């Protein structure tokens, strides 16, 4: 099952990302339910957003929010919900919910996956648009939610990606 | 995997439902496998018909036909085939098909889900269209498969729909 | 050509609505020319976001923005870039953006197309969570785009959004 | 506009269809006006159905219901509403509606523009589950709308269907 | 799991599929994992192709190309991934690519999913523009892609299928 | 209508693209009629390929194959049939195809419209990627439809396209 997928081939520069919510789709919050597997609902999102990239995370870490490392993908063509990319950070937008500090990674599909991506090697690389967008999905997708909230703290660049990455998976192995 | 997915947290008032086919979707007909937890295709339908909410079961429950209850879950957007959504009964409509008594439950997403159906309290709160729409689908989508077909019985409350839900549970436990 | 529909058979209470872009669709703000009629690019918009409703006009009407009068209609499917809806006013958010003050009318399928909507008769009966949509999409959707900006001044009622929808014939009819 | 458009190049064999509906599309039942040439909704279907093959008319023509004629055309793809296609009538499936004797024209595309549908030459040579699912389409789509009703008399040939063609641009012609 | 599928219930003319990519999707090359069961991004292709019919495997078997040998599934709508389809072999494409000999199955729904594809019997049966539309994407669809590459030998008959069939489960059984 | 829109508000700088082909679409070659300004379907193509940016052209223009110059327009999310979008020349792809010389202009989204292509200035900043996609489409799209065919010549700067641009202009002015 997707419980059972690797991190990641060569952790942290060589990372396996699960899928949980496709690029510019429908609000449908999606989780994958760590007993079965499954995918589930959290949540039918209130605002008129949507997630900028795909967007899951690396399987067998934690993040203090108490859930895996959070990763947005962006690829040509939405993925799959519950599929799985190999990936390679490249930047970090740094920021805290209501359920604890909860970066989001941003990593781009694998060479050996397409070409496409390989002139993005750190964070000044991704487009400006792109991280703009990024960041202000986050701060107002739950604007409408009472009790869920963000502070966004900044960009950061990809070996900060990389040692939340060796953070996220220690947190796992540890408790 | 899915077949490991509770039927409820507290049945019969809060339930998980499995999704076999999103709302307005192409028709094919999914079914998941008890064997295997995947997703396979009973049916290619042969009406021009289209299932007028995401649809699927309750797991660990058995309807007459011999398949797990069905049920009819109303979202914003349509649901991905597989996924698992936490919901409320509000109302059920009474059926027969070729093999055996079926009752199609008609449940909300749960409020922590979202508030949108929060004002649907039973079966009077359903739109008049679209309780209308349910059983004219029902009534007629099996209507060129020689040998498959359909009685509507009526509508009826969410009293009725939680009884259903409490009788198949045992159905499953007991046999 | 679209130039040459009516405002409507009889205005304020039935009109008709010209669509420039689809309920949840990507967010390409599409407007119709005046000269050609044809459907232009004015802007990808920035945020991801997009519009909780099918969005567009009604012909021969002018806001102080420069442009015929906003109007949003709820469907159960998105409508076509371009076609043309017959509705009925029920409630208006008044807002200003950068190029004038400029009102966004909330019109309903006529009878005539669906009963479905026969049941709001005036702003309290739209979902109050669509009409917190609404806002914060006009809220936000303007954050990454400099100089442009919205001041959302509240919802009011079906008999104010008759008076947006004469005063804006008016000032077409006047200059 | 496309209110110019020819009824053919070479009519009754040689057809150009207006499309308004695409096929296996949501239920909204778009139709051309023909004062400006716009897409207006119709109606919103009330039954959870959805048009067989791309739908919409020959121009020029009148049929007893007061509209053009109608036709059904099978495509690999659904088309756009509002584009045109060079199609060569194959048969017709008679049948009467609220409105009028209203036959529903089969058209496959040309040779020219593919030749896919080159094999089908005549009304046997369409599949019998599309001629099924056309009929059982027009018997109940309307089935959840009070007043509208329809009639199906039965499919007949090529050679009939270029019958209605020819009587129907006459009639067009004619009044 | 998919890991645990059937090959078939009556091998090889009764025929289980697993589907990794669907008909006329976007180029996401999916690959089901032997070892968790989840679907694994195997590559963006880098071609402007889509594969002409859903695409997958049958389980239990291998090709000298080191996996499960390949089927095209051709449905009236897209299959989604990760299902499982019941078909019956109509013929093969027999060609090689840099993995090794690679086959193409060709396999339609069965007749309990379906009467549509009863009339294919044999290779011959299948519509000359979709042969030659599979040839050329096999052809063509790795031109970008350095290092790999595509021999095609020819169609070939049911019997033939069915062989492969058996030879692959063989070698599965075997090694 | 269509038919009227400007070449450009200054040429060859700025300009308008009629758009008849949507990026990554069905494979249905429309365009539009220039008698009546409607979308025609010119052709079902045979191969399974998809064109890799919005396709269309610039009105008021005429290329040696007897048709308005043919532009790709890369955007984030594809546009519809019979929308425009005012552009900027980068390059050009220098082609022939049966009915004459034919080359394709890429031409990004005006500053005005977005700022996400302001970085791309001339053809050397599209990506490579982008560009063999783009030539191997037309190498190949026309490879299963006999007497139809494209020699490709090469990728050219802006300037290059720029001239394009007037000639096409003045040929339409001209002749
Ligand atoms: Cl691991
Ligand atoms: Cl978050
Ligand atoms: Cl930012
Ligand atoms: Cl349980
Ligand atoms: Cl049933
Ligand atoms: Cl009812
Ligand atoms: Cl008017
Ligand atoms: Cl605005
Ligand atoms: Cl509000
Ligand atoms: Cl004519
Ligand atoms: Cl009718
Ligand atoms: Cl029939
Ligand atoms: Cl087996
Ligand atoms: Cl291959
Ligand atoms: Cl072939
Ligand atoms: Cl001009
Ligand atoms: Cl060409
Ligand atoms: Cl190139
Ligand atoms: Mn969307
Ligand atoms: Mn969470
Ligand atoms: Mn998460
Ligand atoms: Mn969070
Ligand atoms: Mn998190
Ligand atoms: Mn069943
Ligand atoms: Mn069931
Ligand atoms: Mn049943
Ligand atoms: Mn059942
Ligand atoms: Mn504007
Ligand atoms: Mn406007
Ligand atoms: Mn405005
Ligand atoms: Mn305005
Ligand atoms: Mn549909
Ligand atoms: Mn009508
Ligand atoms: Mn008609
Ligand atoms: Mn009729
Ligand atoms: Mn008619
Ligand atoms: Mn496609
Ligand atoms: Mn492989
Ligand atoms: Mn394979
Ligand atoms: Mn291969
Ligand atoms: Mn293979
Ligand atoms: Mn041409
Ligand atoms: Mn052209
Ligand atoms: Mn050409
Ligand atoms: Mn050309
Ligand atoms: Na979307
Ligand atoms: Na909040
Ligand atoms: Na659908
Ligand atoms: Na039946
Ligand atoms: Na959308
Ligand atoms: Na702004
Ligand atoms: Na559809
Ligand atoms: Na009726
Ligand atoms: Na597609
Ligand atoms: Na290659
Ligand atoms: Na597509
Ligand atoms: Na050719």
């Amino acid at each position: 099952s997707l419980l059972n997928v690797p991190a990641g081939k060569d952790l942290p520069e060589d990372i396996y990302v699960v899928i949980e919510i496709p690029a510019n789709a429908d609000p449908i919050k999606y989780e994958i339910d760590k007993e079965s597997g499954a995918l589930f609902v959290d949540r039918f999102m209130s605002t008129a957003m949507f997630y900028p990239c795909n967007y899951g995370y690396i399987n067998h870490t934690l993040s203090l929010d108490g859930d895996p490392v959070d990763v947005l993908v962006p690829t040509p063509y939405p993925l799959q919900p519950g599929s799985v990319t190999r990936c390679r950070p490249v930047g970090v937008l740094k920021m805290t919910d209501e359920a604890g500090e909860d970066a989001k990674l941003v990593a781009v599909p694998h060479s050996k996956l397409s070409k496409e991506y390989d002139h993005i090697k750190d964070v000044n690389d991704l487009p400006e648009l792109l991280k703009a967008q990024i960041a202000h999905f986050f701060e107002h997708y739950k604007d409408l939610e009472k009790g869920k909230w963000v502070k966004v703290e900044g960009w950061e660049n990809a070996e900060a990606a990389k040692a939340e990455i060796v953070a996220s998976f220690e947190r796992a192995k540890n408790k």
